[PDB]
RNA sequence: GGGGUAUCGCCAAGCGGUAAGGCACCGGAUUCUGAUUCCGGCAGCGAGGUUCGAAUCCUCGUACCCCAGCCA
């Protein structure tokens, strides 16, 4: 329960309404992001809790930046998170007959007329946020003179910029968004769904509120910007024939810290190959939420866990990341990983290996146990093996034991080096009926694994209001290491995402890995103090 | 100008009845993952008025967000 959803019971109670009905608007102009997850369930997440009706509707009313691409994966990203929508999909475009001629019914009525402003002019007409603005010596056309000339825009009589329809309001309204709004706007532009069948496009504004209307909708939900639009929302429905009036609510917009999340911004990085891409695992987007790993519900968690308020606010990653973990501490099955190795040889080890069991869920025997090649010419990972620590530090010692993960203590006991100075082996001895602690890989039957170690793409908490985003991109947003897992990783189907002991969560990345050099993408990391 | 917001480090309840939980975080217990679990540990813009008493009320100021695209 939050304000909308308290308004919602309100609404019910006084029979103000009988049944919810709340819609998704994104304009196909890029991909969804965790931001817009947030919206989504808002919308979608009422209309179920309430036996309603939620729609998908892609705004696309500006032409010249939307593209058929985005409009598939918005689909797709609403499915994948966990919600159907009522009916089919809408698109703005299936009104736009709908607004043309309601844009004429405002035109006959007198409230809406052919400006000439040039687009430079408007402005220049429109006054400022303290001073108001001045009326059009075109705003007085007759109405017979402002169909003629609508029905040429139309026709594309003017070029593009050279004329527009315009609502005749108070060109001195303090709300700026009252002076004289622009309702159509000449673009000779093929649009992804009427191809040119349209050369005068419908303003947002306009589009939006005529569109709930039409579809029946009961909250149009938005974040806050809109707010100031509410004016105009309910001036265009509060003037033309049409029989319901969708209240409008607006609320907090999603903020993460380190992340930029403007599906222009992030569309920055995408076009300038700053990513691998819209996916590219280290964005806020879900296409990439997915492929770094996260599952459904922990995105829907997330949601569920910060709200919706009236209130400015900045999530911090800690929770999203509480998030996945709480989910897949539960749910994957753990297995063996060396991220950085240096060889291990166990030299009081004869023979060429055996096999040791290990479970797949220790806190959870439930999902039973694996067996894994254990040896004596084995792997770990670099930081297990210190000649010298302190008493906190309870991994491999010179002259210590570790208990091996699911096998063998063994007990350094040599080292050697090289030119640089840096390890090649750690010679140790094994005991013989034992069956701190550390993981590994027995070399011989080890899978050679790429790892790709993600961290948060921008070096600064608000990469957004920094001067150039992009000139503060963490350069270590993404580390790629070679390492080598257990051979049961062999059968790892891209989807699951397995806990690789003390490291991490991982999958296995869906846009590089191969039979031979499977990739597996560090979704997030353990809590390490 | 106008439209908004003002409770813990980050979110978020409470809507006049004497300040929920979440995340971060610091202690202690277990754990063949320094994880997990586990118990313990840390609060309402300012100033005034209003009440018996208000974070929720009235007023002043203060802050910070948004609005001068023929983008949405
Ligand atoms: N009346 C409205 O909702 C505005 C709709 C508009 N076409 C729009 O905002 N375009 S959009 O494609 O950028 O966004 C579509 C809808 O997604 C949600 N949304 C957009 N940006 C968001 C953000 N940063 N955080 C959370 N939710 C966000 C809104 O419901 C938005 O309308």
């Amino acid at each position: 329960t939050n304000f909308i959803r308290q308004i919602i019971d309100e609404d019910l109670a006084s029979g103000k309404h009988t049944t919810v009905h709340t819609r998704f608007p994104p304009e196909p102009n890029g991909y969804l992001h965790i931001g817009h997850a947030k919206s989504i369930c808002l919308n979608f997440g009422i209309a179920q809790d309430y036996k309603g009706q939620c729609n998908l509707r892609f705004d696309d009313t500006n032409p010249v930046k939307e593209d058929i691409e985005y409009v598939e994966s918005i689909k797709n990203d609403v499915e994948w998170l966990g919600f159907h929508w009522s009916g089919n999909v809408r698109y703005s475009s299936d009104y736009f007959d709908q607004l043309h001629a309601y844009a004429i019914e405002l035109i006959n009525k007198g409230l809406a007329y052919v400006d000439e402003l040039t687009p430079e002019q408007i402005r220049e007409y429109r006054g400022t946020l303290t001073q108001p603005g001045k009326n059009s010596p075109y705003r007085d056309r007759s109405v017979e003179e402002n169909l003629a000339l609508f029905e040429k825009m139309r026709a594309g009589g003017f070029e593009e910029g050279k004329a527009c329809l315009r609502a005749k309001i108070d060109m001195a309204s303090p709300f700026i968004v009252m002076r004289d709004p622009v309702l159509y706007r000449i673009k000779f532009a093929e649009h992804h769904q009427t191809g040119n069948k349209w050369c005068i496009y419908p303003m947002y504004d306009f589009t939006h509120c005529i569109s709930d209307a039409l579809e029946g909708i009961t909250h149009s939900l938005c974040t806050l910007e809109f707010q100031d639009n509410r004016r105009l929302y309910d001036w265009v429905l509060d003037n033309i024939t049409i029989p319901v009036h969708p209240r409008q609510y607006e609320f907090s917009r999603l903020n993460l810290e380190y992340t930029v999340m403007s599906k222009r911004k992030l569309n920055l990085l995408v076009t300038d190959k700053h990513v691998e891409g819209w996916d590219d695992p280290r964005m806020p987007t879900i296409s990439g939420l997915r492929r770094r790993g996260y599952t459904a519900a922990s995105i829907r968690e997330f949601c569920k866990r910060i709200g919706v308020t009236k209130q400015d606010n900045t999530i911090e990653m800690a929770s999203l990341e509480s998030c996945i973990r709480e989910d897949l501490n539960e749910n994957a099955p753990r297995a063996m990983a060396v991220i950085d190795p240096v060889k291990l040889v166990i030299e009081n080890y004869q023979g060429e290996g055996e096999m040791v069991t290990m479970p797949n869920h220790p806190n959870k025997p439930e999902m039973g146990s694996r067996q894994v090649p254990f040896s004596g010419e084995i792997w770990i990972d670099r930081a297990d093996f210190r000649e010298e620590a302190n008493k906190q530090y309870k991994r491999l010692v010179l002259g210590k034991e570790v208990r091996l993960r699911n096998a063998y203590v063994i007990k350094a006991e040599r080292v050697e080096k090289d030119a640089e100075g840096n390890i090649t082996t750690i010679f140790c001895t094994y005991d013989a009926d034992t069956l701190g602690v550390i993981h590994w890989v027995s070399a011989a039957h080890a899978l050679p694994v790429e790892i790709r170690l993600y961290d948060r793409l921008f070096s600064v908490p608000n990469p957004g209001a920094a001067d150039d985003f992009l000139s503060v991109i963490n350069p270590e947003s993404l580390v790629i290491k070679q390492g080598f897992a257990e051979p049961s990783l062999k059968d790892a189907v891209a989807g699951k995402a397995f806990q690789f002991e003390r490291e991490g969560y991982f999958c296995l990345d869906s846009r590089h890995s191969t039979a031979e050099k499977p990739v597996f993408n560090r979704t997030v990391g353990l809590r390490d103090t």
